[PDB]
């Protein structure tokens, strides 16, 4: 018997074993004979998403070759599920090419960050999802079912919440190499952030973060990740760092990518963490919740005036942009996104009352949850949050229609 719990070690899995196919006859074989299977990537979920169930079977792609390969005349990559974002960037840099976007932190799988609608920052910048053009699944029954960009099916194909099957590969979309710096500054105010200066704040660069811990009115940290090869304007808004900074006050900023407006490539930039940072674990929760970018301003001043309750329990806040998702099950699906992203600290009884009251000020906003972090929005309230989730649920009956890749998570969303 083994424990295997998620990263942040909030969530412990009921299975005794982490199976680990060596081939792909192998893991085809394990997935026909299973009669439930979730798959675990690198476990930076915050909630019970992984969970197989008792008597279900928890299988990872670690086992499994990690490939990466370029074809540089389509600028594409072919890259196993597996596969996590920092070896991607470093390979496909290497041949010189690049991703629009990443997360914060590059030391996660590339399937399950999908699987997740898992996103960075930028106006313009959509999902990690959206650069996907292709998956391939080993389905319920063993057998490979490929989807493209173009298929009917495939809105719900990628950013799928692991219900189809197994992701073995996916193939990505790549642009040339490119170049960033990032420029760091403190104190913007909420107080005549208006919808105007917002807007003008969010896209003052390739991408933009916003960082708070809700304590003193407005905003903490601003963070612009410029391309070289576009414009910067004066930011004249909140004052230029002088220190490197980290988005949680108090954390180590060695950790971080490199500020002061040093240019550096695209994967030594996009994400806040640099690649050298490679905790096992932390100590923290986290939640994030997706809106119609249109109510930003509004969400803002509702968290403000109830930031006394938000502070006591946060890390840090960080607010970003997402462009419409196509995805049918991603946060951002439909349309331009704002989100709201809370770096809790690891107390979940303190934590989760925080929680309730924050969804409760955020309800006239169709807020959506990440569907890899902390939320209680019930069920019923999360089907009417996505248009095409019926069309989602009947993929899934087609493509499993016993419901091997569906456990209480996935059910609870679908019922
Ligand atoms: C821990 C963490 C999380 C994080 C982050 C920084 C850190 C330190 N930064 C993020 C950011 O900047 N933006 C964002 O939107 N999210 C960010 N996160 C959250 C994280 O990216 C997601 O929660 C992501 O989904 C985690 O992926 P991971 O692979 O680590 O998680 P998992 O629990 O094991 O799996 C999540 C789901 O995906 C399914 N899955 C995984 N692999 C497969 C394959 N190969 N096939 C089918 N499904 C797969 C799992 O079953 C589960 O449903
Ligand atoms: O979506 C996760 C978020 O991006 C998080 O990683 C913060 O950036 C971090 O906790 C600040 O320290
Ligand atoms: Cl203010």
């Amino acid at each position: 018997d083994i424990t295997v719990t998620n990263w942040a070690g909030n969530i412990t899995y009921t299975a005794k074993e982490l199976l680990r196919p060596h081939s792909l006859d192998a893991l085809r074989a394990l997935v026909a004979d299973s009669a439930r299977v979730r798959v675990l990537g690198s476990g930076h979920s915050f909630n019970e998403i992984a969970e197989p169930g008792d008597g279900g079977v928890l299988l990872s792609l670690a086992g499994l070759p990690s490939v990466v390969d370029v074809d540089t005349a389509a600028r594409t990559v072919r890259v196993g599920g597996g596969v996590r974002y920092a070896e991607l960037a470093r390979v496909v840099h290497a041949r010189g090419l690049a991703l629009p976007n990443m997360a914060s932190l590059p030391h996660i799988s590339v399937a399950g960050s999908v699987a997740t609608g898992t996103h960075g920052s930028g106006v313009g910048n959509g999902s990690l999802a959206s650069v996907v053009r292709e998956v391939e699944l080993v389905t319920a029954d063993g057998s490979t079912v490929v989807i493209a960009r173009g298929d009917e099916r495939f809105g719900g194909a990628v950013t799928s919440l692991g219900a189809l099957g197994v992701v073995t590969s996916l193939t990505l979309d790549l642009e040339p190499a490119y170049e960033m710096e990032q420029h760091v500054f403190t104190e913007l105010p909420l107080a005549g952030l208006d919808p105007a200066t917002f807007e003008t704040v969010m896209a003052a660069a390739y991408s933009v973060s916003l960082f708070t811990d809700w304590r003193a009115p407005g905003f903490r940290q601003v963070w612009l990740k410029r391309r070289t090869d576009r414009p910067l304007d004066g930011f004249p808004y909140a004052a230029p760092a002088a220190e490197k900074m980290h988005p949680v006050p108090g954390m180590p900023a060695v950790n971080c990518t490199e500020q002061f407006g040093v240019p550096g490539p695209w994967h030594e930039r996009l994400p806040h963490f640099r690649a050298e940072f490679t905790p096992s674990s932390g100590a923290e929760l986290q939640s994030e919740y997706l809106m119609p970018r249109e109510h930003a301003l509004a969400a803002l001043h509702a968290m403000d005036a109830i930031r006394e309750t938000l502070a006591p329990v946060l890390q840090t806040c960080e607010i970003r942009t997402v462009a419409a998702d196509a995805q049918w099950l991603s946060p951002a699906y439909g349309r331009d996104t704002v989100a709201a992203h809370f770096t809790w600290v690891e107390d979940t009884a303190a934590v989760l009352p925080v929680v309730r009251r924050l969804e409760e000020a955020l309800v006239p906003f169709a807020a959506r949850p990440h569907w890899g972090k902390v939320f209680t929005v019930p069920a019923g309230e999360l089907r009417a949050l996505y248009p095409r989730l019926a069309d989602f649920g009947a993929l899934a009956g087609a493509l499993d229609p016993a419901g091997k890749f569906t456990n209480a998570f996935v059910r609870g969303v679908l019922a």
